[PDB]
């Protein structure tokens, strides 16, 4: 007799879904991926959903994957691809096409490839100057970047990473392109050569900051698991093990390398962080169930420290709502997920607050929770979620094989 939030649910997938991806342009468009069982030779399987739509159907499978589909996104600027990608591998593009007549979307393969041998993250460019754009980090820590228009280019193919590449994010202009790994190294791609030419890049001639393990300010023992890049593009946010954060400058395109700043507020792997696009300040989410919340413009001083926001268990992904009905809120609303196999949602105005980052206004701030998951020592946990760009409606995968849909209004 769990309690259950969900207004609809999907239960096509065999085991755990790994992966989702909602596209760009209609947000009821919805897709998710991830393993079809344990048994190693068990598939990968993917689906697509129309959440206009209680016990959702389908409207494309996404098949070929020999192996657990990882990774999935729509393109930007306007979702004219759908990319999928396994632990086997296998990159599989699909051409999108969504009829103008209000009839179903239509999703047509192009190609597979197979450049790495397993793809842990993909990450949309937003750059307006290079549609249809996407990066790739994979297992033997190589990164790289592909142009769709054979339908797939090499924009870019990156080895400087020693280890498995755990996690990019692009600058907001989508120039820079940064990535990290469990060797503790951090890399910063000038992936359309606009660095280079105006002199800004380092002498492997690649990338505008490369830090590792030999850089003692720098390096956070057991690795780093996240990435974000400030909605200025003028810092990046590295995080790791213990609960660390570095916060690393960016050259300015349109100085480099320092570390800004240091934190440790909690005590285990930083595996989400978010800048808020228009409020001054970063969350991260930790491996120790908190989200803790800093002050971007006070040299990173804490505004809050939210213990158990998933009591203790995992916090997965942390996101703040783009566009929320209530626009005095827009950039202080936060929405978080756990291996509790909870959604919540977090005001974020409170706490610890200093000049210049006022708002013009079992942790504080809690606005709502959505459960309906099991927990993770039930074999659940809420693997990831998006929720478009207003937070009305808001999709989840779960490690327990459910998808959830769940609304804010």
């Amino acid at each position: 007799a769990l309690e259950n939030d969900s207004i609809a649910y999907f239960d096509g997938h065999k085991d755990s879904v790994f992966a989702i991806a909602q596209h760009p342009l209609y947000p009821n468009i919805v897709a998710t991926g991830g393993s079809e069982g344990d048994a190693d030779d068990a598939p990968g399987k993917g689906y697509v959903l129309d959440i206009s739509a209680t016990s959702l159907n389908p409207i494309f499978e996404i098949d070929g994957h020999t192996d657990s589909i990882n990774a999935l996104t729509f393109t930007l600027p306007r979702g004219d691809f759908l990319v999928s990608g396994g632990m086997d591998g296998r990159m599989r593009v699909y051409a999108v096409s969504v009829p103008q007549n209000g009839a179903l979307a239509q999703f047509k393969f192009l190609a597979e490839s197979q450049e790495t041998e397993e793809i842990n993250w993909f990450a949309p460019c937003p750059s307006p100057d290079h549609p249809n754009t996407i990066a790739l980090g994979a297992s033997d820590g190589s990164v790289w970047v592909f142009t769709l228009d054979n339908p797939v280019q090499i924009v870019q193919s990156y080895f400087l990473h020693t280890g498995p590449c755990t996690a990019g994010a692009w600058s907001p202009d989508g120039l820079l392109l940064a990535t990290v790994s469990e060797d503790e190294s951090l890399h910063v791609y000038d992936v359309f050569g606009v660095a280079a030419s105006k002199s800004l890049v380092t002498d492997n001639g690649q990338t505008v900051v490369s830090l590792t393990n030999v850089d003692q300010r720098f390096a956070v023992e057991g690795g780093l698991f996240s990435v974000a890049v400030s909605p200025t593009g003028a810092v990046v946010a590295v995080g790791g093990a213990g609960g660390q954060i570095k916060i690393v400058g960016l050259p300015r395109l349109s100085q480099a390398g320092t570390i800004l700043a240091s934190l440790q507020i909690q005590s285990d792997n930083i595996e989400s962080l978010a800048f808020s696009p228009s409020a001054p300040i970063l969350a991260a989410g930790s491996t120790d169930g908190s989200i803790a919340v800093f002050d971007t413009s006070r040299s990173f001083a804490l505004r809050r420290h939210l213990r158990g926001a998933h009591a203790e268990d995992p916090v997965v992904k942390v996101e703040f709502v783009k566009s929320p009905p209530n626009a005095a809120m827009a950039g202080w609303l936060l929405t978080s997920c756990g291996m509790d196999g909870v959604v919540r949602r977090w005001d974020l105005r409170g706490g610890t607050a200093g000049p210049g980052t006022l708002p013009h206004m079992a942790p504080s701030g809690l606005v709502k929770e959505w459960k309906g998951h099991r927990s993770g020592q039930e074999g659940g946990g809420v693997l990831g979620f998006v929720q478009g760009e207003t937070g009305e409606r808001i999709v989840t995968v779960g490690d327990d094989a459910v998808v959830l849909v769940f609304e804010a209004g």
